[PDB]
């Protein structure tokens, strides 16, 4: 791995990294020892993944201005029809096959209406080069807004952006949430992963070691935790509960 970027996580523990500093997309099976790259062509820098229960897989080409998308077992590549995109850098999905994109030189983040192809910009105010997207079940999107060093979030179709209370954040580059309501944060300038648990308002410091900019970050229904380690190559995860984590064999 090189500066691996973005990590998503399915059901069946599969798991897939944007590794940056390579412009592919790789993929651990659970269980498995050994990736497989997956095959798209053409990345430049992908930064943010995203997986749904199809097995298809979403990948902001960072430095192609664009969102491409690969189904199962297939080696055609779909560009998705997002315009005016500059440096995206996270991806969500939801069940619907709606797409939110953060598009971070833009200071927004658009959303792609399933079927009729419609984009739209959410009406987050204030952004500045959000970096990571989350979209709960619910519907309500999380941005980490990296240039002001703060997390938000938008309920659907509202006009009520809510900061999170999140601390003495640094250039946070990924979010995660789980059913419950539970939010993770890559709070990538320092080197840590920050929690805000559901029905609380003090924030924890995941016990991973030896993180460096931490810089994308994917949850389960288990409460596992998976990390991109892209200061040092690595992806890390934490079974719920444990102060011991795991080097998944990325190589």
């Amino acid at each position: 791995l090189n500066t691996p970027s973005g990590v998503a996580v399915d059901s069946a523990g599969t798991v897939w990294v944007t590794d940056h500093g390579n412009n592919r997309v790789v993929k651990l099976a659970a269980g498995s020892n050994t990736q497989t790259v997956l095959p798209f062509t053409g990345l430049n820098t992908p930064s943010g993944v995203a997986v749904d229960s199809a097995g298809t897989v979403w990948v902001t080409d960072h430095g192609n201005n664009r969102v491409v998308k690969l189904a199962a077992g297939s080696n055609t590549q779909t560009v998705l029809p997002f315009t005016g995109l500059n440096t995206p850098s996270g991806v969500a999905v939801d069940s619907a096959g709606t797409v939110w994109v953060t598009d971070h030189g833009n200071n927004r983040v658009v959303k792609l209406a399933a079927g009729s192809n419609t984009q739209t910009v959410l009406p987050f105010t204030g952004l500045n080069t959000p970096s990571g997207v989350a979209v709960d079940s619910a519907g309500t999107v999380w941005v980490t807004d990296h240039g002001n060093n703060r997390v938000v979030k938008l309920a659907a179709g509202s006009n009520t952006q809510t900061v999170l209370p999140f601390t003495g954040l640094n250039t946070p580059s990924g979010v995660a949430v789980d059913s419950a309501g539970t939010v993770w944060v890559t709070d990538h300038g320092n080197n840590r992963v920050v929690k805000l648990a559901a029905g609380s308002n003090t924030q924890t410091v995941l016990p991973f070691t030896g993180l460096n900019t931490p810089s994308g970050v994917a949850v389960d229904s288990a409460g596992t935790v998976w990390v991109t380690d892209h200061g040092n190559n690595r992806v890390v995860k934490l079974a719920a509960g444990s102060n011991t984590q795991t080097v998944l064999p990325f190589t």
